[PDB]
């Protein structure tokens, strides 16, 4: 099985470490894949791989005990580096409002499939990337830009829905 | 692409529905392979596909909008049912020591794969599920099931480590 799909991907990114105290292990290799099944299995690291970078360029895995939600760790971005998170380490489930959610659930309360962020299709809307840095409306993932009450929602794939609700716990329980 | 294995899987174990009203969504197939990519891509379903079960005698998917800690569904035993439960809706952050954990992180914070409960190699001891019923010391993750101060941790397969704490983030963070 390939691993790779069970990450977070955030393409031409990668991220640096503010405190340099924190560990890091680097190596050559082929594919992405191959950072990804050393990861998961997380044989050959001395830490808790919580997240890794494929530098395309190089041909190069970086593994990460931290991901860019981590303090003292800065996203940058860079052509050649795809971001790979371990989703056990993007909290999944939301404090309050949950305008700080970065999860990857994209179904509504229904079950219908979310709309992505910077389609026009079926519905139009102004709730891009650029209007919102750091609110991640990426993919097509459930949020809550605004941090407005109901919780984070999405413009919904159904042509007769324009946004619902999605279902996401609250860690309170 | 097989998404099974993005699920925890309870063997032997089925959800029965406590609560009159809840939705239920079952079909007839040959793998649970089918009932996991139909939950995962959340495809025909009228609700959040949040756990499913694979009835081996039947041959049947069931597809849930709850899972096993959801209020009002009850866990049960049965040679022919496995439930698979969808990552997104399994807490991964700790509240407090962590003893309702219930996650699948099974790395101790130096890296080394924990060992599973119920075998003895490399080390004896008696965290045996018989003997802590609720706190699901099933295969070999993190688990903290005395409440103890150091939150979660295993015994580890690398013989020189008998325990190591694991590295669970706590919710607020
Ligand atoms: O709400 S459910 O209980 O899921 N209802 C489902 C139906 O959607 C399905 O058409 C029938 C026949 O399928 S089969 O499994 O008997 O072949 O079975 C069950």
């Amino acid at each position: 099985r390939n691993t790779i799909h069970e990450f977070k991907k955030s393409a031409k990114t990668t991220l640096i470490k503010i405190d340099p105290a924190l560990k890091i292990k680097t190596k050559k290799v082929n594919t992405a894949d191959q950072c990804a099944n050393r990861c998961t299995r997380n044989k050959g690291l001395p830490f808790t791989c919580k997240a890794f970078v494929f530098d395309k360029a190089r041909k190069q895995c970086l593994w990460f005990p931290f991901n860019s939600m981590s303090s003292g760790v800065k996203k940058e971005f860079g052509h050649e580096f795809d971001l790979y998170e371990n989703k056990d380490y993007i909290r999944n489930c939301i404090i309050g409002e949950g305008e700080s959610y970065k999860g990857t659930v994209s179904i509504t309360k229904s079950g219908i499939k979310c709309q992505p962020w910077s389609s026009m299709i079926p519905h139009e809307h102004s709730f891009l990337p650029s209007s919102y840095r750091g609110k991640d409306l990426q993919e097509n993932y459930c949020r809550n830009p605004r941090g407005e009450e109901g919780g984070p929602w999405c413009f919904t794939s159904n042509p007769e829905v324009r946004y619902e609700v999605c279902d996401i716990p609250q860690c309170s329980e």
